[PDB]
C-alpha cells in the first residue's frame, strides 16, 4: 500500500511586494534535470510540481495546494 | 505500507517586501540535477516540489500546503 | 511500516523586509545535485522541497507546510 496523501484542509489581505532578476552574461549553458545512462532497465521522471530552467529561471509562488506523488519501481518476483 | 502523509489543516495582512537579484559574468555553466551512470538496474527521479536553475535561478514562496511523496524501489522475491 | 508523517495543525501582520544579493564573476561552474556512478542496481532522487541551482542562486520563504517524505530502497528476499 504505497500511498502518499496530503490535506490543505483550510477553512478561513496579501501585499506581498516585488521580486526583481537582472541578469547580463556572454556565454551560458544549463540543464535542468538530465537522466543519461546505458545499459540500465528503467527509467522514470515523475514531475509533481514545476521545473524551471534557463539562465533566467524564477518560480513566484509555485506549488500551492497539495502535492502529491507516488511512485513505485521493481518489485519483482521469480521466487520457487 | 509505506506511507507519507502531511496535512496543514489551517483553520484561521502579508506586506513582506522585496527581493533583488543581480549577476554580470562571463562564462557559465549550470547542471541543476543530473543522474549519470552506467549498467544499472533501475533509476527514478521523484520531483514533489519544483526544480529552478540557471545563472540566475530564483525559488519564491514555492511549496506552500502539504508536500506528499512515497517512493519505493526494489523489493524483490525469489526466496526458495 | 516505514512512514513520515507532519502535521502543521495551525489553528489561529507580516512586514519582513527585503534581501539583496549582487554578483560580478568571470567563470563560474556549479553542480547543484550530481548522482555520478558506475556499476550499480539502484539510483534513486526523491526531491520532495525544492532544488535551486545557479551561480546566483537564492531561495526565499520556500518550504512552508507540511514536508512529508518517505523513501524505501532494497528489502530484497531469497530466504530458503
Amino acid at each position: 500500500g504505497v500511498v502518499a496523501a496530503a490535506e490543505k484542509t483550510k477553512q478561513g489581505k496579501t501585499k506581498e511586494g516585488v521580486l526583481y532578476v537582472g541578469s547580463k552574461t556572454k556565454e551560458g549553458v544549463v540543464h535542468g534535470v538530465a537522466t543519461v545512462a546505458e545499459k540500465t532497465k528503467e527509467q522514470v521522471t515523475n514531475v509533481g510540481g514545476a521545473v524551471v530552467t534557463g539562465v533566467t529561471a524564477v518560480a513566484q509562488k509555485t506549488v500551492e495546494g497539495a502535492g502529491s506523488i507516488a511512485a513505485a519501481t521493481g518489485f519483482v518476483k521469480k521466487d520457487q
